[PDB]
């Protein structure tokens, strides 16, 4: 057997056993850590990341919390659903996971697009499902094609998403890794180059690149403008803001969101009447939970421990 | 006080008392009829219709069923949500209503767009929520801007939706009823002229015309192609097909869906592995549950009684 | 030197010498045949076809006409212009070619998309530039994403355009010919399979597949609805209608346009006040000028000879 | 007779007589000033402006130049063309006007969208038609829905265009001036409030508000990205940059383009190899040719005199 991303037979073992749940349209794959009597935490990966993006952080959080880490649809061992990728479908999948698996109020932490989905749940979950959310370096506004504030996706991560769409393809239908690496290495985007490797990185083998299409094309959030979601949050919010800057050659955003976009997000969430904490860590990498797990967990724990 | 659709102070009493539930993002208004110990039924109105579209049919269905009739978001007394109107948000609202209010498996019946939503639930609800669905004159394919089969919305109901968008406006921000009636009276679409009246009909006063925009502009179902939904239904389906035809002047569809679209929908649901029933009533009006309630209830009851 | 479509060094000699003209934004490549004192004819190829699609027909037409055959932008040796492909840019290129090279009124004949452009010139050229147009098997309506009448591109040639977009790519940026042939051979579209070959056909090597993208995505004609263009033609029109049918498995259109779309196009052009000739040749292939050159030239000549 | 913008019977006399030319698809209305033997100048108004936007500046320019001022399609007495409004159609109209009416090389000056069109001609006219262009406060990038650099239209003039689309409507099909003024008066955009008046201003009565739609919806320039146009200019360019700033409440752009967008435009034109002049007049109103005609003409003349 020659395995392939398109055939979805690429998965490998990890430090925690995996479980699956039927949510109706999809099956969600996930893993669990910690004492089930301790407060529940739901971890949402960044785009291209599976649940095991949190593997090291899970071991540290297990000191105090009952942790669930999930594969979103289009990722990992969860269902791939051509033509169905939207913030509302990702979000409602997570509402169902809470109702069907967790069965208790949760603290949610999500990285990047996962942090956009953490804010989505704060605003749009079923009543009483959430105690608070941590949005770890989220591209508020900057992941939209037509944002209310600041740089668009085409002026931020879009160059990478375009390469994923063109060289990898929906459901890995093209799979031209050599052409991806050629184009990426010649790109003006540093982030594009960070995926260049001899072989396809494991997390990307598990990723449905239709995700990149719906971000690039502005369809993933067409029915979910960020200004309305942010102004309707209903729980405490912790917003962590990592490296960010401007590329001189193009004017494009480096990092997840600009200082302007973070300010506007903070004002909107304040107007919603919730408690907002903002932690600027301008020296931290995008996936702090992976590059500096102890630092991430200390931030999360100090904040979560004071919730309820 | 001069009431106005834009101010949402236009509602009037009906034959059943009204109840409200917080679903999280929205509050949903609904009414209930019948003995709660009898099998549960959920009624979904047509576009521009409130729960009381079913008032007469509810009284007859109360003989054998426990009936819930709902206002969708953007209609009636349920929340209006600018920029959030999509099949997935309407559908997940209904999933939450079943989980939080009904708390038992349901038979779903929906008219027109409501029948599109009934099929949505058959495919995409949470597991075990549904016993079967009735799709009463549903615009499968014909309500999509880019359908896989047959006439597009622009070749069907689009002329009416365009007039709602232009003369009534999102959240009734324009409210030019006189201009609507002038334009509708000169239209080639009989359906358009069917809304012309001296005053605004009560049901339309309760309707958020952003609904019409998202149908006309192809955004309401952008992340929910009908061919994928219909191929993923998981319950028995009854499809009723009322008046339909072709306007010789324009070639446009008259009615909810063509024979070709009904055939393609039936084949897709058959390939999903469910029991499909098809009842053609070519002399029936679009809202049979309103114009011929006894006939509608006989069809529904005969089919529902044979379910489980 | 290893030549490549993306490097645009693939061209070969043909039976006529080639010439180039600066039209401003682009350089147009073309070839000329016949006695320059005889009536001028401009030949527009089908999509993926270069000027030499007409090579055999040119020799026959030279008996009576002064023939120019052109490469459109994105084709052949004419400029490739990323992000600029639209009916209005193709059309205005041709207006400039007439004004700068031909310098006399012309009879225009175009195949498929070239026939759409022949109708465009009939409606939208500069005054007095045209004596008449032949639209050879044109996808009126059927090449639009949202047509006023009949099947959309997604229900016609779209499956082929999708494969060109995904496996060949804008400006041949992907160039996965093996993957194209694999996907095409498994396609339900007979036309997709007609491009399958051991090596890339010469005409396709010269083609910028961004053309297929703008057709598939509905941008090429977004500012040029066919119902308005057809109702504004200003010259005699000959419309030839070749093989057409319906695929039983999918309901999709086979051929360039349906009988319904041809009828509606004929009515619109009649309403414009012009002379319309309609030649149904239901046994002819799509590129009659190439598969049956003598038959094509006899049709063109009988009609052109009676113009002016 | 009760005149109405929708009926296009609202025009009035001006200080110069008006002339019309058939350009093919459209008829273009224009006025002429000065000695025909002097160097030719073509004046392009701002959006919502007719040729007589330049009436005072024409009288001063007549001292040294032969001046043509035009109504674009969708404005003034030139044809209204539903569904056809795009930069490429406006631009090719102007190419035809130069070829059919002026018949000599021209210096072009255009305000706002007209300055976008002046750059369009510099890049895309027929060869030899232009000696140079002046772009008077042009919304480079800022009038695009998805620009390569800086604020989008939704973050700039979009609020005004949205009000034109909703309360005036395509071809003045809604015509709700009272509702426009109510909405415009409550808007955050000063530019919106600048159109509020007891009666409809004369220039707006001549304007087809479908213009506003195609700017707001991102279709007018979909096939004409500004970064490609600006990188392909072929004549000297003068860019005047008037009042601009940031609204602290919203973050939105005030004025035609930001400093960042002006810089990126200058660099692109420099890379095209032309002479670029940039005149910042940060105290000037948007239509300097109207509010300070003598200053506008001094800038234009000083620069034009140094051309050829």
């Amino acid at each position: 057997m020659v395995t392939s991303p398109a055939l979805r037979d690429v998965h490998v073992p990890h430090a925690y056993p995996e479980q699956q749940v039927d949510l109706g349209e999809i099956t969600m794959n996930y893993a669990e850590a910690g004492d089930p009597d301790r407060p529940a935490v739901l971890l949402i990966p960044e785009q291209t990341g599976s649940w095991w993006s949190y593997e090291e952080a899970m071991g540290l959080l297990s000191e105090h919390f009952h942790v669930y880490a999930v594969d979103l649809r289009g990722q990992g061992r969860s269902s791939w659903t051509p033509k169905r990728y939207s913030l509302d479908n990702f979000g409602n999948d997570l509402v169902r996971f809470i109702a069907l698996v967790v069965k208790r109020p949760v603290v949610v932490a999500g990285n990047s697009s996962g942090g956009v989905l953490a804010a989505w749940l704060s605003a749009y979950s079923m009543p009483g499902q959430l105690r608070g959310v941590l949005c770890e370096d989220p591209p508020f506004f900057a992941s939209e094609l037509v944002p209310a504030h600041g740089h668009s996706v085409r002026q931020g991560a879009g160059p990478v998403f375009e390469l994923f769409r063109t060289y990898l393809g929906d459901q890995w239908s093209v799979g031209d890794w050599e052409g991806f690496c050629r184009a990426a290495g010649a790109s003006a985007s540093p982030m594009a180059r960070s995926f260049v490797a001899d072989g396809i990185p494991q997390h990307l083998q598990e990723y449905d690149p239709e995700w990149a299409r719906v971000f690039y094309e502005g369809t993933v959030g067409l029915s979910c403008p960020h200004e309305r979601m942010l102004g309707q949050v209903k729980t405490p919010v912790l917003l962590t803001h990592h490296m960010r800057g401007i590329d001189p050659e193009t004017g494009n955003l480096l990092g997840a969101l600009s200082d302007e976009q973070a300010l506007r997000a903070r004002r909107l969430m304040d107007s919603a009447g919730v408690t907002v904490d903002y932690e600027s860590v301008p020296d931290a990498s995008h996936m702090m939970h992976q590059s500096a797990p102890a630092r991430y967990v200390e931030i999360f724990t100090r904040w979560a421990a004071a919730l309820a």
